[PDB]
Order: structure tokens, then C-alpha cells, then sequence
């Protein structure tokens, strides 16, 4: 009975159901059936592990973990690590490492410094030392994950240590799981948020920009209850998208740099022009709605509210600061506002408009389908498939993906689902999976591009074997179009060597996998194959040729 | 003219004409036309552009350049870089940054400490803060790469810097290493005459030869010493073919898995009757460890190399010298010239089973063997190589170790696998390398369905790029190295962490634009790769095997 | 029979006898008794032991070792460790921490990640964690120190590994000089250097310590005779030639010019076509700008390491190899060459030599160069000759030892080119005593120097070592006001005054007897008390820079 049992033991106090990784030679060490109630699943790749990890514990709002072998193991895991700090969300990931009298880094084989690579982009990273102490390892690697702004804790595991029972006996004390994240509280903030409340009671066009931490701290139903009482508008960042629901009279939409250029119109002078007080929610820089993108017409006022204190003064100085928990803060606010009447929100019924046209488009195209249009589609047949205020539409990385941002439908927290901190290429297909598991009866559609989603296809076959009934439409333009259009921002022109590829069949490619599969040039073939996808009881793949028709020019939002 | 145009000009000056890479928004920056003789080669994942550029750095002996974009690019490049690190490999590895003034790890959007990550698993690793330094950051990346043990360098690229022409006026020599720089002791002389008189004595001496003395140049040096004095030659994985196929000294290469595999005491034919070893251009990182030789009678050592040893604690040697390869090898020629030939010692019982298991002639109900399908490798590579020439490849697997006993090696680096940092997936990569190294070679690629898989996609790139490789994937729907590990901790399996569904190959191949097809026996696989090396075509073929072990005889990995 | 054993038994094994340093409460797991031939030299403060271990391996060639406690103690040994790296100097540090199972850095009583804040300024840097691993721990470190550029390797100790003796029951191999780094192709460098030579006109050898270290000072005089080329050197390798040759140019500093109020540099440089920089170190600050003075200058760099700085040093001509193994190629290729006409630089001599006899008696105290004049005599008839050691310290006063004190040897003038810090004297006068037990050694130090560090009086006195102090005196650092006044053309008195210390007063209460001198006379009659005194001695003298 070793630390391999202690250490699975101890992720199953803290709730932990599943490992997601790739086991190398510690199998040796560890099987992963010492421990009823966790499991391990499989995955092609370290990334897709860590990734499904990530989102399973932003959806559940619980830790997750997530496992590696030693050297390129860990390497390979780190993408993951990448998204979950950058992202936000709380996982424990595991590595091997050399057996501890043969850690010599870059000359013991497949042995790398793995706490030195991996601490800069972690909450917490260790080695383990002395097998009995995984127990408390794991708990302070928790308890750092778990920590606003939340992220992963690693733990290496020399195989040696991983097999010993040296120092393990027969009753761990309590886990002590915080409830939700732990977040900074400034002496004062009650007195801040008064000035942010006597702001907003001069203020003519106030909005709230609302963030995922926003979400993590339960604060949902009390700013949707705020906005309803005042008449104030809620824009969101990508994955608050459904804080209220589609068709909300103060669901004003999401924000990227991408949407004026997108749209071709003033998407961000129409929806910041008139507003005088801009209430960042759960603010977070690496979400990427930034201060420039709301620095539209009139001058404005600033409340930033954060479980953190303010890690950019350099680009964002709040006129009021309030650092506390964004769910005290909401019923603090609720308090001091109780006597205010409700605002005149401002009109961005025009923007609503060009949204709808995009999302209409009947237009036949020679070349493939354009992305609102697929958008469109899935959008309505994800309302047939799911529940009210159930199902998730998740977004690889890409151009499309800031169409997703304006176009997707999200009827639930979390119900638009990408990766808007990292945005690692391939996020697609384990967001799927995790978003899959943690709504286990719940539609999940997935969205993306030829260049990202073959960076991480072979996770195909991962959904087949788990058997995750998600529908995937892989929009491919033979290119990675997102950096064709960069290449023409900065040159005004293109060069094919660095962003073009031959020819893929996805189709085929999903099929070599045991994902059954077929492809759509049109609306009406892909609301067929949509259908189809959604009632099978087993993944389905939809390949769908598109081309896009940039404006380089119209992008200047972007710097 | 900025800080791109610099960059790549200076990389063409180090003779650099290929960067591999996935690009990202920094391509508002750099475009990759800005120097003409340097082309662009993009893959699907950074992974296999660092591990084909480090590939070709060993083949070539010059440093070559890989490409990523900020955050998860960068990381993502993360682990071709420690490819190259424990490999050793001179690879300049780039990628981009945040702008400058916007440069917070872990909150800005895709910003991470790319010099904090990369540090530890290079030689060499800097942000480019003032755009015309860049030229001397590539050359301290050329300097730190180029020295033994060498490996990769990296430097960070910060947008609006790589877009920048400040300070950059319209070039000093490039003074390019032609072999990497060494480390070297006073008194190495001495300590080599020490090791030349320890020769004297023994009666069965053999030279246990590394990769750092191919890098050296010493390959027909150590070839025409140990013809002279009937030495021995025997090699870590990759310095398979130090001496030609059939040559009587090649005593073949050493794995940890080789008496399990074999059923077989291997290692104690091999070593037994030993009582001198030289390890010539030693490198744990490649894992013939000092455990593998000590078998049978006590022995002394002697280590070559060009760095201070690492690894006292673990490696000992009678006599340790300090210095470059060729250096050892023409100093010890002078020291050794009176000397009369050794009686080499018997490995014949060793070599007798190795040829067993190369002719197999049964037909099993599971699938192949993995020693068959090297048999038909090798048989076929044969015929379509000139005599010299050709490459096998092989990814990371139990297989691969199949490869180090049984595969064909005519020449230096004639058989390429990752010893030191053996990530799955190297094997697309390694071949993508390997091909473009020698245009007009046969290159073979053998992978196992786990490690294929895990880098599948950038079949695509060998389809794109029109590289002739042809690919035999052996199949049993498992990571089974990590099985049988499973076997030797446990004495049982557990599925869930080890087995997959079905993939069909042949079909992944062909959507991808690679013809390929299946083959279930010897007949059918010879005929599958003659058809792929004649095709001028990329080509794939899928073999179903299976390997049943015996985990009671390995023993030697512990 | 513990790891304190084992760790003490393998520096013995590498030639160690002495360990200096400051003593925590890991004096419950090592006593430093438990090896014969091995001594503890307890110092006041851990710079003073890390910099007297930097010096005593400097003059020996030999590795040596210095200790402290956790936490601060590490940190204060830390700008011991940073002299070593700088200076370059193979010195083995060691510090102990807190008990393996109670490492929490910054939460644990006096925890902190000493692997982590010593790492970026070592050669290697380890925390120790199986208690027999010691014996090859301190290898590792010793081969990591003693490659070039040399510098310190540190060992962390948790105090419970320390002394256990859990897994306790090979020859040392300790490099007789520094392990290099020799490029493919160097002969052919080396060659074309000789091609460069043939076609110079005034060709000069600036040698740094590094050629010291290869032993290649009898090879360079020798090359250097015969062909006729000056030698100037940087502040550490004062001494490769004799004083009073006629090829000994000196050393250089960026303040000469203002010194001497003469166009010394460009007399030494200007006429110069090709500088060979031999065993050329950034760290020795003697940087290219110095040497690029009057025509275009070829260059050659030789140097066991490659080129760290192509940025500000790119070499017409580099050559990666070991200093005496360039020297005895490179005679080779140039047997048959005919001898130079060196350059004039005379009335730069006559210049220097009559500042040094200043005879001027000043109202407010004593001016340097006097003070080194003095100090020049006196050594010279305390020696033999080729023996005796000047040591400075940092500061204004610096630059006159640089440029005026006898070093009839090699490391016969001693400061710190490198790292620089203050303080520097007392330690380093500790370690060329040691080294040196029968030769002379004096100590020139400032006010704000000295007294950064001057409680390690103390220990010169409880070590007898007869080191002989000048402390000049002029209440400020004022380095630092020069500084001022060089940026802003003003001073300003916060950031650089004192009030009064008196430094005889000082030495007393440490058990050092002193006086003051304020004239020659007075500092002459002084130093030669203290010269045959056998007894430390320490000298206050009142200067004045005024610029
Ligand atoms: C790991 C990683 N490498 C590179 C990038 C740069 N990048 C972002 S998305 C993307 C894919 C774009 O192509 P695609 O998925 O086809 O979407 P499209 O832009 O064509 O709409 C790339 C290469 C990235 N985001 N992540
Ligand atoms: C990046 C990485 N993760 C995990 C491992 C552990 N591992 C080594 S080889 C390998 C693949 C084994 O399966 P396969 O390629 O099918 O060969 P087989 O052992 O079945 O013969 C795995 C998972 C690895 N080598 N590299
Ligand atoms: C550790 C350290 N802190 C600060 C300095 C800056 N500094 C260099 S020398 C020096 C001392 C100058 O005063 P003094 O020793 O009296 O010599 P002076 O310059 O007056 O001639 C100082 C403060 C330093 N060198 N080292
Ligand atoms: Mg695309
Ligand atoms: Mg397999
Ligand atoms: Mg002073």
C-alpha cells in the first residue's frame, strides 16, 4: 500500500472522479485501480488530458487533475498547464519524474527539471521527497489551485517514491476543499463599492462587463436580479456568455477586438459610444477584453471589481478599485443601491441588427459556406436538441472562433465555451470532452477550424472509445486563415509557405477513427447532418468547406 | 528592413536555409520572404517542427531553426526543444512574445515567462529587448548551441520588436563551428596514455562508442584503431553503423530491454569475458548505462568525452579523459602503435539468436511479430539504398527496441531514434529530417499505433512537402511498453490506462493524401514495401501485431 | 561517523585544510573536529569568509571552501559567492538549511530556497538529500568550479541529513589548473593571429588572470622579449612582469587621464595596430573601449571560454584554447619573426614617476598617490624580491593601487575587478597572508569601505596574522561623490558624508595596535613598525581628493 494508493486516495477526498493523461513506464509504480471511485481516462496526447481537465473544473467549479510520465511527458502536459493558468481553473497535474536517486536534469534520460519548467506557469509546483508527504502535497496544491486568480498546482513524482509504502499506515485528516475559490479582500473595499454606488447614481449609461470569476464566485443570479432592478445592460467576455439568457432585453452580447472587422461596422463605438461608467465585473486582463476596446466616444468612469488586486496598472487604472469577492461585492452594492431607481439604457438595436443579418445570411456562396452561416446552424438545432438554458457550443481556436464570440448561442453559464486566455490550437476537441462529462446528458457541439483541430485530431478516437455523444463541424479553408489575415494587417499581402496546407479529408479522417462522419456545402445539408449528429447516441463529424473574404484594414481595434 | 529581416539573414549567415514552425499572429511581423534562401516549412504542431530541426542539425552537423508563436506555441515547441537538449542537437528555437510593454506572464492574453520555462531545458535562452542586438543574440545562441554537450538555444520574440527597424543600419563573419566546441583537462594526454597502458593488459577490451564521437568526426578514426587492434565496436542506439552492416567487429547496439526481448542472457555474452570497456564519447542521456556493461568479471573503465562527467555518483571510470573525440582517438593511435592485435572475445551464441529472431518463419493467429517486420525492412531498405546510404526511423515504443537489435544501420545515423528524451511521436518528425538531409536516400519510418498516433496529423506535411518516406505502423491497440511495465510493478494489466479502440491506418494515411495500404504477413509486407520505395510518393502501411512478453526477464531496466 | 565526516573527508580529499566561515546552530550536527587536517576559520561576518576563501584559492590555484548558516547566514555569504563568481575563483560553499521534512522557503523559521537564490550566481548549485551522496556532491561541485570561467559551486545542507549517518561506510582527481574550452580549428586561428602579428607595427599583449591561471606567465614574458612587445594587464594581473621591465606598460584604469591630468591612454594605446587580448575576461573591466584609442586596431581574443559578449567584443581573430597552449603554438609560428620597435610611451613614465615623488606637504591631509609611494617603499625592503602582496579595497583611492602599486609578482597587487564590493580588504588580506605566511602584506582600504566591514579586525588579530592597514581617510565615499558630480556637476551630502570615525581607536579595541600618520615621514616611520612589528598593525591617514 503506497504512495500511489495515498496519492489517488487523496485526490478522491477532494472529489476527484477521474485522472485524465497518458501513463508512461511509473506504470510500474501506479495502475490506477488501488482507489474506488477514480479513474483513469486515456487520451493520445498530454494536451487533450490537461485540457478536458481544465474545463471539467471550470463547469463543476471543483479541482481536477490531470497526468503525465517523466521528460516529454510533462513537456507535453505543460500545454495544458498553459491553458489552466491562463484560463483559470483549478487542476492538480501529475508527472513522473527519474527515480529520486537519478534525478540529474539533461543527463539522466528522459530526465528534465520539471519544477523549474513548469513553476513559472503554475499556482504551485513540487517534488515529492518522502512518499507519506503526497497526502499534504496534494492538499497545499489544492489549496494554491483554488486560490483566485485559481490555476493549476504540479506535483513530480519520482517512480521510486511513487512505489514505496516507506512511512504510509492505516485515517487522512479532512480535505478542506475551499467551497468556492479563495479570493484578496482590501481593508475598506465596502467603502469603495459606496463610491462605485455613488457613481452609478449620477451616471446616465452605466454597463456591466462581466468576466468568468464573475461566475466562479456563484454571482450569477444576483447580477442578473442587479441589472433587472436598475436597467443596466450586461456585456460579457467569451465564456460569460450566458450569464442571462438568449433573448434577455439586457443581454447586449460579448466583446472581441475581432468585431468590427468581422461585422464591417462600428460595432464598439455602438455598443460604448454613450456609456459613462463602465463596471468591470470579475475583471480579467487575460479574458482579452481590454480597456482600449471600451475607450469608445464620451469619456467614462471606471469600477474594477476583483477577488485579486489589480495586476496591470500599467494599462488599467480603475477611478474606483473594489477588491473583494464579486458576490459580496454584488450584495453590498445591492444595499447601497436599494433606494436607486432604474437608468435609460442606451440603444445598440443597429449592432443587434447587423448580428441578425450575419446570422440570416441566405446568400449562396461558389466558393463553401461562411462561418455565420454554420454558426446559424448550430445554433438552432442545438435550441431543438437541449433543454431550456441547457447545452454547450465549444470553439478551437481561429478567425471563426471571434464568430463564435458574436454569433454562438449561449442559454447558460459557460454555455460558449473556448479558450480566451490561452487559446492553444486543438482546445476543441478535450473542451468537448470535459464540457461532454460534466453535462453528461446535455448537447455539445463543437466548432472548428482545419489548421487547429488537425493540430489535436487523434483525440478522435478518445471520443469513439468514451463513447461522448458530441457533434463536431470542422470549418476548413485548406489554411490557417487567422494568421493569413495577420500576415496581411502588418504586409498587405500573403505568403502561402507559412499558413497554407494540402488537402485533408476530415470526413475520412473521422471515420479512420470510428467517428462516424459526412460533409455539407450547404444550410440545408448541414441542418441534415446537424440533426442527425444530435440524435445518434454516438460522436458525429460534419466537414464543411468555408472561405472567409477578409478586410486586412478593417482590424485596427487590434493594437 | 527590421528586426525579421535581421533575424533571418543572420540565421542564413550560420548556413540555415529551412526554419520549421507553426506561425502565429506574429506574422504581422515576420512573413518569412524577407531573405531569399531561407524557406519557411510548416507543420501541424510545433512539436514535430523542433524534432525536424533537430534531426537535421545531426545529420548535417550544422545548426538548424524552429518557429512558434507566443504562449501555448512556445510551449507546445517546448518539448522539440528537450528533444534537442537530451539528444544534443544545435537548434536555434524562436518563438514569438507579447509586445514588449505588455509583457505580464499569467495576465496577459497568451503571455507566459517563455525564458523561465525554456531555461532549464536549453543551453542558452534570452528576450530580444532592443530590435538590431538581435544579430548578436542569434550569435550567443549559435555559441552556447555549438558547445558539447550541445542542444538547443532559444530567444523570445517580442512582437512589436520583430516588427521593428530602430537601430538597424544597411555584417561581421559568422564564424560558424564546423564541429561542436569541446571541453577539455589539462592532462588529458596523460590520462590517455594512462587508458593506452590499461589496453596493454587487457585481453578482451571492447569500445563502447556514442553519438559525440560521430559529431566529433572520429567515426573512420575509430574504425581503422579498432580494425588495427581487433577491438570490438559497440554502439548505444544511434551510433548504429559507426562500422558497415556484416564488418566483424560490429558487435551491435545495447538496450536495457535486450535479454527480455530476446530470452536471451544477452548482455552477459556481450559483456562476461569483457575486462576493459571504453566508453568513447560517453553520454548517459543515451541510456547504456553503467549497469549494463558490469556483468560477469570485474572490469576497468575509461571514459572519453568532451565535457566533465555529470555523473560520479552513478559512473566511476578507472580513467577519465576529458577532451575532443578525434583528439583521444589520434593521440592513442601514437600511444597504441607497437601494440599487438587483442583476441576478441565470442558473441557468436548472441549473434545466432539475433538472426533467429530475424528469420522467424512462423505464421502467428494474433498478427506479425515486430522482428519480422524489421526483417522485411531491412531486406527491402537493402535493395533500394546504395551501399552507405539509407535511414530507418523509429518512434518510441516497445518496438523501438526491436529497432536497436534488428534494425539495419549501413552508415552513421543510418538507424534514428531519440535516445536521450524519446518523446512519442518522433517518428514523422524524425523521418521529415531524416528525408530532407539525404534528398535522394530511402527513408523508412517505423512507429507503434500509441506514439504514431500521438502526432499523426502531420502526415499532411510529408503529402505537402512530397517527401518519399515510407511509413510501416505496427498496431496492436495499445501502448504496450506501458503494459509490460504494468506486468513488471504488478504482475497484471489495467486497461483503461494502456488500451485504445480501433484506428484504421491505412485510412488515416488517405485522408491525409498518403497512399497506403494493410499487410498481415511477410509476403504482403515485402511486396507493400517495395511499392512504397519505388513510388517517388509517400507511402503507409499498417501491420497488426502482437508481442506477448515474458516481464520476468527484465530485470536489466531496474 | 556522520555526512559532516563524509563532507569534511572529501574536501580534505581535495586538498582543503582550512574552512572559513560563521557557525550556526548546524553545530549540533558538525562540530568541525571530525577530520584531521581540517581546520574552521571563524570570521566576524560571512563575506569576510567567502572572500578570504576566493583570494586563498586565487594564490593557491587550489580549490577552497567557506560555510554559513540558513537563511541570512546564506545570504551574507551570498556576496561572498557573487566575489567568487565575478573574480572567478573555484571556492566551494556551503550553508546549511532547515531539516529536510521542514523546508517550507519563507514560511519556516529562518527557510529560505538558497538552490534558488544561488543558482544565477554559481557554477553549480545543490541541496543535499540522501546523506551519502555528500562525497559526490562536492565532486560535482569541485569539477563545476574549477572549469572556466571558475566560480563558486554551493551545497545546501538541511541539518538533519548533515548529521545523519543513514548509508555511510574513490580517488579526488582534483585538476591540477582549470578545466577549458578548446574550438575545433584554434591552431588555424592561432595562425592567422601570427599573420596579423608579422604585418603590426605595434602590436601589445593585454593579459588578464585567466593567463595566470593556464601558467603561462613564464611563456608570455618570454614570447613578449623575444619579439618585443609591451605588456599591459588588467587590475589582477599586475606583477606577470617584474617591476622595473622594460616591457612592463601596466596596468590601465578609466580614471587615469583624470588622475594623472595627463593623455595617459591614448599614449598607450593610440599608435597600438593590433591588441592581442591574452586570457581576456569582460569581468576584469578592462573593456574594448579603453584599448580604442587613436588608429584602427586589429584584434586577437584567446581565451578558454567562448565569446560571452559579441555585442561589445567581436575579435578580427578569436581563439577558443587553453592560454599556455596558444603561447607555445604561437612561438612556434612566429620562431623566425624579427623583433618590434615598441611604441614610446615615456613621457607617460616620467609623468607617473613624478606624481609618485610628489614632495608637496598639504594643509588638509595626505594625497593617494603619496600614500602609495610610501607603501611601495616599505614593501620593497620588507620583501624578498618576487615576493610580497598589496591588497586594496574598493573605492577612489582603488584606482591609484591599480595604477602605482608594486606588484613584483604575479597577484602581487590584489583587488577585486569583478564584483567589486566594499569591504573587500580585511578578507582579502586574510587569504594572501595565508597564503603567503612569510611574505609581507599590506592593506590599503578607504573609510567607507573599511568600515562596511571592519569588525573582521577582530579575527586578524585572534589569527595573528601580521597584516599591515592603511586606512585613507576623508570622511565620505567619495567614489561616490565623484559620481555626483560627473551625472549632476554638484554633490550632495546624504547619499555620501560620514562624521568622524577614528580608526586607530577602531584597531585598538579589536586588539590591533595603530596610530596615525599625516605626513610621509610620519607614514614611512609607520610602516616600517608595522613591517617588523609581527603583529597586525593598522595606519589612519587624513586624505583629500579635491577634483
Ligand atoms: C499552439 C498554437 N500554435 C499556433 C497558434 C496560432 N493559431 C491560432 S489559431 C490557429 C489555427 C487557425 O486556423 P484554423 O483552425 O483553420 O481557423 P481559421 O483561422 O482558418 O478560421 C493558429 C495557427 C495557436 N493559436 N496555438
Ligand atoms: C510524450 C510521451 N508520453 C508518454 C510516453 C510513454 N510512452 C513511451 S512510448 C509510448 C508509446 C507506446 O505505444 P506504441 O507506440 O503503440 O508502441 P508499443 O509499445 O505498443 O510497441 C508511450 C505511451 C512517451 N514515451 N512519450
Ligand atoms: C557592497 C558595496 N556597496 C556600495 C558600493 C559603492 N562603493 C564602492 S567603493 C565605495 C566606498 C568609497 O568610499 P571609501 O572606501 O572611503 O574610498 P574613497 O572612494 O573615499 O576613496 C562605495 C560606497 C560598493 N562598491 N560596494
Ligand atoms: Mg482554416
Ligand atoms: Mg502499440
Ligand atoms: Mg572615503
Amino acid at each position: 500500500p503506497t504512495a500511489a494508493h495515498a496519492l489517488l486516495s487523496r485526490l478522491r477526498d477532494h472529489g476527484v472522479g477521474k485522472v485524465f493523461g497518458v501513463v508512461g513506464r511509473e506504470a510500474a509504480s501506479i495502475l490506477f485501480d488501488e482507489v474506488e471511485g477514480i479513474d483513469f481516462v486515456l487520451t493520445r496526447h498530454e494536451f487533450t488530458a490537461g485540457v478536458a481537465a481544465d474545463v471539467l473544473a471550470r463547469i463543476t467549479g471543483r479541482p481536477q487533475a490531470c497526468w503525465a510520465t517523466l521528460g516529454p511527458g510533462m513537456t507535453n502536459l505543460s500545454t495544458g498547464i498553459a491553458t489552466s493558468v491562463l484560463d483559470r481553473s483549478p487542476v492538480i497535474a501529475l508527472a513522473a519524474q527519474s527515480e529520486s536517486h537519478d534525478i540529474f536534469p539533461n543527463d539522466t534520460h528522459q530526465c528534465l527539471d520539471s519544477v523549474a519548467i513548469v513553476a513559472p506557469m503554475s499556482k504551485y509546483a513540487v517534488e515529492l521527497q518522502r512518499p507519506h508527504e503526497i497526502t499534504d502535497l496534494v492538499d497545499s496544491a489544492v489549496n494554491a489551485a483554488m486560490t483566485e486568480p485559481v490555476g493549476p498546482s504540479f506535483i513530480s513524482l519520482p517512480v521510486d517514491l511513487l512505489g514505496s509504502s516507506e512511512g504510509i499506515d492505516t485515517p487522512n485528516p479532512p480535505a478542506n476543499t475551499p467551497a468556492k475559490p479563495v479570493g484578496v479582500v482590501a481593508d475598506g473595499w465596502q467603502k469603495a463599492a459606496d463610491q462605485a454606488a455613488a457613481l452609478l447614481a449620477e451616471a446616465k449609461h452605466p454597463v456591466l462587463v462581466v468576466g468568468a470569476a464573475a461566475i466562479r464566485s456563484g454571482a450569477v443570479p444576483a447580477i442578473r436580479a442587479l441589472a433587472e432592478r436598475l436597467n443596466i445592460p450586461v456585456i460579457t467576455t467569451y465564456i460569460a456568455k450566458g450569464v442571462l439568457p438568449v433573448g434577455h432585453e439586457l443581454n447586449y452580447g460579448a466583446v472581441t477586438g475581432y468585431m468590427d472587422g468581422i461585422l464591417n461596422f462600428p460595432a464598439l463605438q455602438t455598443m460604448f459610444a454613450p456609456v459613462d461608467l463602465v463596471l468591470t465585473v470579475g475583471y480579467d486582463y487575460a479574458e482579452d477584453l481590454r480597456p482600449s476596446m471600451w475607450q469608445k466616444g464620451i469619456e467614462k468612469k471606471t469600477v474594477r471589481i476583483s477577488p485579486t488586486v489589480n495586476p496591470i496598472p500599467r494599462v488599467y487604472r480603475p477611478d474606483v478599485d473594489v477588491v473583494t469577492d464579486v458576490l459580496a461585492f454584488v450584495e453590498h452594492f445591492e444595499t447601497a443601491t436599494a433606494s436607486f431607481g432604474a437608468k435609460q439604457r442606451h440603444d445598440i438595436e443597429p449592432l443587434r441588427a447587423r448580428i441578425a443579418e450575419f446570422l440570416a445570411d441566405p446568400e449562396t456562396y461558389e466558393d463553401g459556406m461562411r462561418v455565420h452561416q454554420v454558426i446559424d446552424s448550430m445554433n438552432t438545432v442545438m435550441e431543438e436538441a437541449a433543454e431550456p438554458g441547457e447545452g454547450t457550443i465549444v470553439s478551437d481556436i481561429g478567425f471563426f472562433r471571434h464568430y463564435g464570440v458574436l454569433f454562438a448561442r449561449a442559454d447558460q453559464p459557460f454555455g460558449f465555451l473556448t479558450s480566451a486566455g490561452c487559446s492553444s490550437f486543438g482546445y476543441g476537441i478535450p473542451a468537448a470532452i470535459g464540457a461532454q462529462m460534466a453535462r453528461p446528458d446535455q448537447p455539445t457541439f463543437l466548432i472548428a477550424g482545419d489548421g487547429g483541430f488537425h493540430s489535436n485530431s487523434s483525440d478522435l478516437e478518445t471520443i469513439a472509445r468514451l463513447n461522448l455523444p458530441i457533434v463536431t463541424v470542422v470549418v476548413n479553408n485548406d489554411t490557417n486563415g487567422l494568421i493569413e489575415l495577420y500576415q496581411n494587417i502588418g504586409h498587405h499581402r500573403s505568403h502561402d509557405p507559412a499558413v497554407k496546407f494540402g488537402g485533408v479529408d476530415f470526413v475520412a479522417l473521422a471515420e479512420a477513427n470510428g467517428v462516424d462522419a459526412t460533409r455539407a456545402t450547404n444550410r440545408e445539408e448541414l441542418l441534415a447532418a446537424l440533426r442527425k449528429g444530435a440524435e445518434l447516441g454516438r460522436p458525429f463529424l460534419i466537414e464543411v468547406p468555408v472561405n472567409y473574404d477578409f478586410q486586412p484594414g478593417g482590424f485596427g481595434a487590434l493594437s
